[PDB]
């Protein structure tokens, strides 16, 4: 079965750590940090790794009920809502955050007609408090009062409340997930090139901000489009790595090569950090499987 | 090139008139409103219709500048934004479309957080811009709601931090209200050029034709800001349909898909439906409400037939 990508220009593609539109392809090759991010993961033969999920309304989302007591303890749930269990071969909840910082977005509840009510809230993912894979974590509201305990409880993502030294924003720093003592499990493994001259490409979204100075960005190995399209393919790999070309379908050139790896992510050979500058029409198409030795043609 | 459906569960989809997963299959044959949502309407073809656009982060979202803050009768403040294409360029109303893709298509309060991003910046602050966000609402049945002329408004319970001519962005969260003030009414279309004007570059209307059949909808319950209420929206298909439908692009062979939903555990065919060329779904079912089915199952395709297939009741 030939492997495929989707035919989708960048202003098609959307981000699979956040929900956000994918706004520029980006390189940074003195990054010093281990990138091992555990959403947007999935090999090139189909199979969904860390707490990577199919739902682009699962990203940075959480399901669950308040208990007790401004913060507010939450138990979570699977976000189908079946109960999770911890023994599960997974780092935690699918669609839990994979960064450190300051989560802003809007917890909402219906009653078990049902009374409603929704409030702006954060959660802090450095915080020892922060255990959703002990199925429970915390967040914070600027409402003094207004929360129901016991009552289904929806959170909704939207940006991030700061980014200030003091709010601890970085996005290839991992929650302990389990809490500061105990070591994350099951993580989707780290990635990096292997072949001088060669950097990570990323998929770079802008992130918003409830206030403060600052332009965070949240960059993804693969957009969700290609998550959901490699599992739904399952097409198995010939190589460990596949070859793929940058198109400008209207002139038909290619304005760049790639190296796309079996764990699902990109290389290229740049030596410089920043956007890169392409037309608006272009897309990664498939060319054939080769080897770790391929010599890549600079951008 | 054959006709193809994705494989995925309800558990798997998300809405394509509002960002939610889908909850449940759902009937309602004494419904009594035309149905003609802009959003979801794609042909089995590929071609998109009416506002509907690829990315789920687009689906009621807009994009654009506030200019200033206006009087209101309402309770709250109120300002006007002036609205682009969600790609950041301009929107041409001069367009064969509705509205800019992705406005919303019901009538009702809607529910969302709006954000800022200065596009100048503060030395001081080492060259980075100021932001702020604050949650807002926007009333679609307003005669201030006139996306298709460039140009929407919002309030907020904030009285004054938001800043005019700055980039900005609404994501949209659920529903501020559903009591008898509010006109929330899933199939009644905003007026997107203003009230009293004719909307145009519309998605057919949908329907059965033929005895005992009824529309299927894949349903989604909103947030609520506020007050009682259990809210859904109905939307005709998914958003990964839509995203299917127009990467694969294949040729309709007739003008209805006999479709099987399938537990594919047992393998066995729960129930079978009729879905048509513009994009929708028909059941021979006689009542109202969900449809109750296993965690696993999926549609489907099974051959093309025509409008006097008669389907096996549900
Ligand atoms: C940078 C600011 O951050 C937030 O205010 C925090 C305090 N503050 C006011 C002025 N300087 N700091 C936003 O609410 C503002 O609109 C502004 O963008």
């Amino acid at each position: 079965k030939p492997f495929t990508l989707p035919i989708l220009t960048l202003g098609e593609l959307t981000n699979s750590r956040f929900p956000l539109p994918i706004d520029v392809l980006y390189t940074n090759p003195n990054e010093s940090a281990i990138v091992q991010c555990q959403n947007g993961r999935c090999t090139l033969d189909g199979e969904l790794q860390g707490t990577t999920q199919l739902l682009p309304t699962g990203i940075c989302a959480f399901r669950g009920k308040v208990t007790q007591q401004t913060h507010w303890n939450m138990t979570v749930t699977n976000l189908n809502g079946t109960p999770f269990d911890p023994t599960e071969d997974v780092p935690a909840p699918l669609g839990t955050p994979d960064f450190s910082g300051q989560i802003y977005g809007v917890i909402s509840q219906r009653n078990t007609l049902p009374a409603n009510r929704a409030h702006e809230a954060v959660i802090a993912t450095y915080s020892p408090k922060f255990t959703p894979k002990l199925g429970n974590i915390q967040f914070s509201t600027w409402e003094t009062q207004d929360v129901s305990s016991g009552q289904p409880t929806k959170f909704t993502p939207v940006g991030l409340a700061s980014v200030d030294a003091n709010s601890h924003f970085d996005q290839w720093t991992l929650p302990s997930y389990s809490g500061a003592l105990t070591l994350n499990m099951n993580l989707a493994p780290s990635v990096a090139p292997v072949f001088p001259g060669e950097c990570l490409l990323f998929f770079r979204s802008f992130i918003p901000l409830k206030g403060g100075y600052g332009n965070p960005a949240i960059d993804c190995l693969m957009p969700q489009e290609w998550v959901q399209h490699l599992y739904q393919e399952s097409a198995p790999s010939l190589s460990d790595v596949a070859l793929v070309r940058y198109v400008n379908p209207e002139t038909g050139r290619t304005l760049f090569e790639a190296k796309l790896h079996r764990n699902g992510f990109l290389t290229v050979a740049r030596n410089s950090a920043g956007p890169v500058v392409a037309p608006t029409n272009g897309y990664f198409r498939f060319d054939s499987w080769v080897n770790q030795f391929y010599t890549l043609a600079p951008m």
